[PDB]
């Protein structure tokens, strides 16, 4: 079947954007070809210069989001340049068999491999590195992203009515485990290998030092805030490959949410806060009705405000007093 | 639209009670007016005299539950008396825009403000303080409660059949972060400000010292147990503004549960244990069939029994041997 | 009603197997009689000889799975031999009243008791020990298992179509709290009582030392891997009596999942990772389509790989290249 289908090649884009794609499509199934190149690198993850000996797909945390339609085949070329130190692989939660592909994509530095799998189920699915004996370290060091498999006729509400988004953003949340020295300051390592032993000790405490969206505290704030306008519906894809999170839009809602991320199930409506299980990706739609700067955050507020799991969305448009009005501004208590 | 509606004024009551209200109603939309007054105070939170430098809406943890119907407007006057030290605000998860209202309700000591918003979605929603730069501290120190927005035609099961409750109770669960001194004993602070730095250090460990319902270990036990009778349906509203919890009724069930708390979604039935995401409120209905003293608790049993996240419900009525019978009482093993 | 029904006696089997039973049945309700005998024992829980002063139903962690049909009565004889040191009891989450039965099954060493209850709701339900004042310790030391109450007409999908399994396995996941000495090595205790105080201190940190399936690191690996074949549908019952978990089948899916474990609710389809709330049991069906050795694990990968929460399923059959194909094996990057 796959050998008789047309092929297409998709160029990936850096998070938090998602590569252009159709939602409902008249196209039949295709072999959709992607390539990713692993990059190990030291990254600065907070405002006080703390560094992570990181590992990435395509130079970014998260890796890029791959979008296909249900019934397509994903054909990924995974490249591990000779400038990297470690072996890598890929486990697609959207794929059937061979440990998600990991058994077939074991690439040492200087190697590449090509895997094909049928994307037979709709949803947002995590992909991550999974090299034998080193899985949690590679994942928490940054090697995860999302595969979104759209239903061929687009998204649907619980009664089967059409849903859509006008803009998509992808948020990868990363629980980091940065070791400290005897002085209480975070350790800086010269090489990736030297970070291993100390990092495993922090991991085993189950207590992250930092929890960041898209690779660093404040990654999605200031000039790098997400953007939208009143009337626009945004899709927020949220992946967490290792630890639970509870997304929330301050002053908004999840109008329609697939917290388990699987589009053949009916979504829930009107959520204040939703739940992404560690090892999954979920998806929320929201149509903005008020302008302003929103926060999109993990609603364990310590994780958000102290540890880093928060971003901003700057929304243009006209304020609606029907929805919310300041009746009396802060003023002295009448006596 | 809102400017042409009638106004009503509601008098709030202290948890765990909820102010009188209708479920299904023939009334049209109203502007429903509430007032809350912030009180900072030192509170004793356990049986060994540990104290929390607390911050409250209306003197209680949680704050009172506010009940309206879908399509009503909530009009809250938030008062911050000059006897308090800190600025405060309110973020309603049920409200659209301006960071849930927080941008419009920033009150220094000696000030008050009035906010109106349309309650356009049914469910139980958390409200909490959210002052710039101090959000997690205010929330974990006690500044949260629930807004319940009932569907105008009352609660419905998945097939659209009517559901009801005869009595409602509101439970706010609070993960507390009380610092210790070099002797291993909990610290007592003279003022709220002096507790800040040490508390933030405990918060960042993500490990609560205590987890309490309604402000203290044992708050909902003894003379202050919740009460019901065989045949009565109770609504248990459970809010957790910062951390996940897993409610459970020992010897009972969640007959119908909205764990994400949003009434336009179908509830689940027959739950043993349900899940309240940090930053949300959920709702369970149960119709008692046996008398006795039940426990209602967070089913991480360490959190419940060691840290404080448990209460009691004392139920009157007639024992049903069909449902459960002691066939043979404890007795020596036959030999 | 119960006094006029026929009785049946079921012989329990050791996890991960489940005793033979019917799914859809033409039988009417019965009194189904079971017996369990508590065994306290020291168990080796990891590969470096760490020991747990354990407490078990029937000598195993978890206890055996009990299977009945909705409307049956469960009649359990709980025996606490005089060779044990502690009092015990049983709390069935499937039972109504008397703290799940615990008030009626309080057995000192040398005693036994018989409890009957109506299994009026379908689902997988946790049962655990719950002795007054000692509940969390008994639970985390190993005293939990699953009662599965099948609908009398078998499992159903969201449209009411029949679902089935060909094989069932039961996985109990146990968060353990093993104390350490001043040398940093795990403590070995001569008796169960001597482990108590130190264990409670570890419990209160909320950080498990180990998290194991079925009593030990690697319990469900090697010769003790679960088994299946391509085309077979397996039911995976997963219980966690104290702490949340997030099951995942690497290279598979939860085809149909009741994550809250209650069969009268519609299942979700196509899950990558699902969520078992602490204090509950859930159920997933999967039909294997590829052969190979799968991992079934908690997808907090630190919990799985570092702490022990992972097992294997070895699947026989023919590889399907349509579903997944290695297009290009690992090879040097072309230059
Ligand atoms: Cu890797
Ligand atoms: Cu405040
Ligand atoms: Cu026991
Ligand atoms: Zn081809
Ligand atoms: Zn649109
Ligand atoms: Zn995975
Ligand atoms: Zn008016
Ligand atoms: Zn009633
Ligand atoms: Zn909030
Ligand atoms: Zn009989
Ligand atoms: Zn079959
Ligand atoms: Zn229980």
């Amino acid at each position: 079947d796959a050998d008789k289908l047309p092929h297409t090649k998709v160029t990936l884009v850096a998070p938090p954007q998602v590569h252009p794609h159709e939602q409902a499509t008249k196209s039949g199934p295709k072999v959709v070809e992607f390539t990713m190149t692993i990059e190990e690198k030291k990254m600065v993850i907070d405002d006080k210069g703390t560094t992570l000996q990181a590992m990435t797909f395509n130079g970014s945390m998260p890796g890029p989001t791959l979008v296909v339609h249900e019934g397509d085949y994903v054909q990924l070329t995974l490249v591990n340049p000779a400038t990297n130190a470690m072996p890598h692989s890929v486990d697609f939660h959207g794929a059937t068999g061979a440990l998600g592909g990991a058994k077939l994509t074991n690439v040492n530095p200087g190697e590449q491999a090509t895997l094909r799998f049928k994307a037979d189920r709709s949803g947002t699915f995590v992909y991550h590195c999974a090299p034998e004996g080193m899985v949690p370290w590679h994942v928490v060091s940054g090697m995860s992203g999302t595969l979104m498999v759209l239903p061929r006729d687009g998204l649907k509400d619980p009664q089967g009515k059409p849903l859509h988004y006008d803009r998509a953003y992808t948020i990868g949340e990363f629980d980091l485990y940065i070791p400290k020295g005897p002085d209480g300051k975070y350790k800086d390592y010269a090489t990736l290998a030297e970070s291993y032993g100390d990092t495993v000790q922090v991991m085993r405490t189950l207590t992250p030092s930092h929890i960041v969206f898209n690779g660093k505290v404040g990654a999605l704030t200031g000039a790098n805030a997400l953007t939208a306008k009143v009337g626009e519906t945004v899709l927020l894809i949220h992946s967490q490959a290792n630890r639970d999170t509870r997304p929330h839009l301050i002053g908004g809602f999840g109008d329609w949410v697939w917290e388990t991320g699987k589009f053949a199930n009916p979504p829930q409506r009107d959520l204040e806060t939703w739940f992404i299980r560690g090892g999954s990706a979920g998806a929320a739609l929201y149509t903005f009705k008020q302008p302003g700067v929103y926060a999109y955050l993990n609603h364990n507020l310590i994780e958000a405000f102290e540890l880093g799991a928060a971003g901003h969305i700057k929304v243009e448009g006209k304020w609606n007093d029907d929805l919310m009005k300041q009746i009396k501004a802060p003023a002295p208590i009448p006596r």
